[PDB]
């Protein structure tokens, strides 16, 4: 960056970004903490089922509340990209990690 290392850029509840997400040997996310699961449950219960984004590794996901009527600790996670050469390239990892996620969310 072309920016001093003693600054960061400056974080919202909107955008939630895990630097340390263990990969398994097929290329998926591993397991996230407890504490980074109950953070993005939190963050997206508060945004009232409009999607909030998760950013794990260098991939984006979209993760919402109010997945079904009747329970609003039920979550969805999608994802939604323009560039087609990125899609091309990792839209397999891409679903098998938000299927994952969203199996840690509701587990």
């Amino acid at each position: 960056h072309h920016h001093s290392s003693g600054l960061v850029p400056r974080g919202s509840h909107m955008f939630l970004t895990f630097p340390n997400v263990a990969i398994t040997r097929d290329n998926r996310i591993d397991k996230l903490s407890e504490n980074d699961l109950e953070l993005i449950r939190d963050t997206a219960i508060q945004n009232g089922g409009r999607k909030i984004q998760v950013q794990l590794r260098d991939l984006l996901y979209e993760v919402s509340n109010r997945a079904v009527e009747g329970d609003n600790n039920t979550f969805k996670v999608s994802f939604s990209t323009t560039d087609r050469a990125m899609f091309r390239e990792r839209h397999i990892e891409w679903q098998g990690n938000a299927i994952r996620l969203e199996r840690q969310l509701n587990t």
